[PDB]
């Protein structure tokens, strides 16, 4: 709907290793979302446990967390029109086996413990993830030159 | 069946030409092997997009339609070969970015239908049509290429 | 989607090396974190070539289709991944690639279903008996990647 | 130096042929510059023993203008600040043999013969070739939504 | 000439406004990762005119001085810091020669840039004015400590 | 100087670092897009006797034991490429031989730090090819076809 939509973006531990953050940046680029907020960060078990409170008590919570606790993990939000279901799409399906090639996952991961990336699902659990993982004043504020060239309003 | 030689009608819009994608979509269609037969930077008389869009002349945004189409260049290209038309639509992704595939055109670089950085005949029929109103035939370039055995097996 | 150990024979066909797609193609398999156990050009006799194609002996097509495939170098590759068979044929694309998505190497690279560019194996077992036909089994080298365990989970 | 320098580039028969078009395309607008004119065309004889008419007692010279004849050309003009000279380089040296990786020539070239593109050499060269190579009208005025992010000023 | 021989110097990298709004970003991070380099810090900030002042403090008896931190004010920054053997210096090659007029073909400026006050990117000089660039820009505890998993196929030494 | 042979040939080798890494698609495109033909082309473990012979010139000095030794730590994408000066060019190509002193657009210029771990190796004049593709190949394993393309990559035979 509105072009000031957000999401949470994670290039997981895997993505980071691979060396897959310029790749994964450039696709959210070209496709001219704007990026408003990014940081490299190993975050506490407490954030990651909370990111995941809908896991805590499905089975391997334990393992999960200390997966993602054992690299670091680029943290971003981009900001535009249906970016929260888009960026999904762009992402691809969240087990790679089942993802198309031109997606991240489909371009890159192999096993769904090991699929590089995550993204909002909605847009309520993106604003909910934004608040998590960052500070108000991290969003940078910025109007993109190619504003009126991506979008046709507001 | 289908012939190598049948020829569509590709334009990069001023978005496309504003946001540096010339490059980028040409290769779409050069790398898959289709021919390029035709190409022109162009701003085109409002009449011309008037045509081109006549389909649309009584939707009250017509008249945005063509202020936009006017508002920048436009990469005018004929293209040609198998099933170019229809596989064309294909590498371009729905007209609608936010249908379309990761992989296609739309899909890599676009967002809103209004700002969708290209468009591309929808029938075969209407590619004619099309190339008849961007293209004098003598812009039209008669060429073979080195690969076509490569990339064609018959036709 | 069973074990990590999986294999596949790819290959890239006359039209494929004569375009210059060697580097592109393998760098998608690269990309997506299989690994190249197997790999050399090669222009295989007539009688290899009919063996290969021996499920299509009974078809009107086949002599032409033997033919076709002695007219150039073939790239041959064996790659080793998690559900490598039926994901590397994703990753090909539809056979025909009218059919095919962008995205997919058929749908960035090919038109004619016969000049398709690229071959993968279509089961478990036709890929045990490709493998075994084009390589001998010394040229199968035994390596582990750097990055295996940031691809699959352990 | 001013930022609306113009300068002729063409892609040669060889660049075509090859499927070079998009990538030299991509090379001059990724550096900034902007593209103000544009066609492909397979000029006559005339033009081409004009546009190489310095060299016309050179021994390459007739062969040259039969090369040049051989299928089309992507003739461009490209517009920016020291364009002609930067375009040059952009290219790389007029033999690939003797170009630098990363240049369009040491990237795609091998032979001088057959060097893929062609870059006019001087400010009043490019003129001329301008004039020789495209009408007028076929030169698009416009102004680049990045302009002031690509010059500091004009 | 010469090169750095530890494998943990660290230079700061920074995408300028112009980089981030000519959507840059990504084929700039893919340099320093394609070439081995370690991402130890990272993040996107439009930094107060003081801090850009103390950035250029060794620019602060030239002319363009105030110019160039007015111009760095202008947009978003992407703040980097990455680790490797001579990445000061060869971060620098790979960024290309500062005025892009005068850069190669292959690199960041020689790819992307054409006016030295519009050049996408700043890289530290040296390695102590990278120390002092990494502690103006980052908070000590946004320095990232990690382990490469293919450091013994970059490195062949410490 | 450069050669102008058209079926000059070289033996490029994409050492186990470039294979660990991911680096053998960038690679061989260098040399598909500049123009070269793929002439032969195998991924091999070779044995230690037969690194101790392409590194023969250097048996005696002090880091011989473990330049072998690193060599034979990983797969080695083996390949011979054609065309003129595909030598010389070839090594261009490469990047200088310490990466801190290749230029960026170079294969050691966009992908490699320290000199023993240079990622690829090219043989250096037209002679060490010649010896360095029948050390690496079985003379059959060099194939013979023509590219589609030749006349429009060469002006002259
Ligand atoms: N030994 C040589 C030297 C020059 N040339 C010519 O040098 C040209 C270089 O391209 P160009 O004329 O469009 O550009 P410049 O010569 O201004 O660098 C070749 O395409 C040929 O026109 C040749 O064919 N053989």
């Amino acid at each position: 709907s509105m072009s000031n939509e957000q999401t949470f973006i994670a290039i997981k531990p895997d993505g980071v290793q691979r060396g897959l953050i310029g790749p994964i940046i450039s696709r959210f680029e070209n496709r001219g979302f704007k990026l408003v907020a990014m940081k490299l960060v190993s975050p506490p078990q407490s954030q990651l446990e909370q990111h995941y409170a809908d896991l805590s008590d499905k089975p391997f919570f334990k393992g999960l967390v200390s997966y993602m606790l054992s690299g670091p993990i680029c943290a971003m939000v981009w900001e535009g029109r249906d970016v929260v279901k888009t960026g999904r799409t762009i992402l691809g399906a969240t087990n790679p086996l089942a993802s198309a090639p031109g997606t991240i996952r489909g371009d890159f991961a192999i096993d769904v413990g090991r699929n590089v990336c995550h993204g909002s699902d909605s847009v309520e659990n993106a604003k909910k993830e934004i608040a998590l993982w960052f500070k108000p004043e991290e969003l940078i504020s910025w109007k993109s030159a190619t504003f009126d060239w991506v979008y046709e309003k507001a």
